[PDB]
């Protein structure tokens, strides 16, 4: 028909959102929505890529990717912010491999950070559930969906049987997915890659209960002239029930320092022209920044004023 077509796709599409909620049907192209809620991943890049400006609070988040790629650094950052704004974070640890030292250099108030170390993965989700039911937490993160062996396996007895990881998880995901929505506490899960670049670990559930899934994967070993300053991380938002999916952004995770704010201002500041590069010479309207990416950061690092002007500006150019 003559926008009769468009007019009942709209009717159709509309009821879908009604019947199954909003994220059900989207156009890779619309700008839709904007909650005054959202935790900043700490990368204007990743944020603008998430559409809403950060990890959507209330919904559940899964960050997966190969070892030594970023995941934690992100979540640790994600925690750091939601914390810097009055909220308290709880870290359910089953990988026994955290480093307050790093976390702190990122922004985390470890001191006020709740750390838990379950014995069985079945007890870990309970502690992450009742903890989230008090409605005191803002951001909560289970480190390693893959490290939640069931009370069984860790004991031998009960069962060469099996559906337990993916069960012990679905059990708690459905149960916990509910509260998160009510409580408004965003939950992060660091998952893995057993090879990958896999298909679940016990996933199936998390793959569906999750409202945003990030495919963190290290792309290039950042050179520092000397030997190394960090890494170039690429993140593919492969599922985004809150804004459109399939976007992606990159950032620099400098060793012992974390995701670089300044560095991301450059990248954006140029891909959005607010910063003209004159051939290794990055210049901000008139006055030049510096001579060399890290030369330009150095500058943005010590000059909050301008740097913010760009951050502010880059945001103004999008929202």
């Amino acid at each position: 028909q003559a926008p009769d077509r468009e007019k009942a796709l709209e009717l159709a599409m509309a009821q879908i959102d009604k019947n199954f909620g909003k994220g059900s049907v989207m156009r890779l192209g619309e700008e839709v929505r904007q909650p005054i809620s959202v935790i900043p991943t700490g990368s204007i890049s990743l944020d603008v890529a998430l559409g809403i400006g950060g990890l959507p609070r209330g919904r559940v988040i899964e960050i997966y990717g190969p070892e030594s790629s970023g995941k934690t650094t992100v979540a640790l950052h994600a925690v750091a912010n939601a914390q810097a704004a009055g909220g308290i974070a709880a870290f359910i640890d089953a990988e026994h491999a955290l480093d307050p030292e790093y976390a702190k250099k990122l922004g985390v108030d470890t001191d006020s950070l709740l750390v838990s170390q379950p014995d069985t993965g079945e007890q870990a989700l309970e502690i992450a559930d009742m903890l989230v039911r008090s409605g005191a937490l803002d951001i909560i993160v289970i480190d390693s969906v893959a490290a939640l062996v069931p009370r069984a396996e860790i004991e031998g007895e009960m069962g060469s049987h099996v559906g337990l990881q993916a069960r012990l998880m679905s059990q708690a995901l459905r149960k916990m997915t509910g509260a998160l929505n009510n409580s408004g506490t965003t939950a992060i899960f660091i998952n893995q890659l057993r090879e990958k670049i896999e298909t679940t670990t016990g996933g199936k559930a998390l793959k569906f209960y999750a409202s945003v899934r990030l495919d963190v994967r290290r792309i290039e070993t950042l050179k520092d002239g000397t030997d190394a300053v960090g890494n170039r991380t690429r993140v593919k938002v492969v599922k985004n029930k809150v804004s459109p999916p399939f976007k992606q952004a990159e950032f620099d995770i400098l060793y012992g320092q974390g995701i670089s704010r300044e560095g991301s201002l450059i990248d954006m500041g140029v891909e959005h022209g607010f910063i003209r590069k004159s051939g290794s010479w990055f210049t901000y309207e008139g006055e030049q920044l510096g001579q060399g990416k890290e030369n330009a950061r150095k500058f943005l690092l010590e000059n909050t004023d301008v740097a913010n002007e760009i951050e502010k500006k880059i945001k103004e150019k999008l929202g």
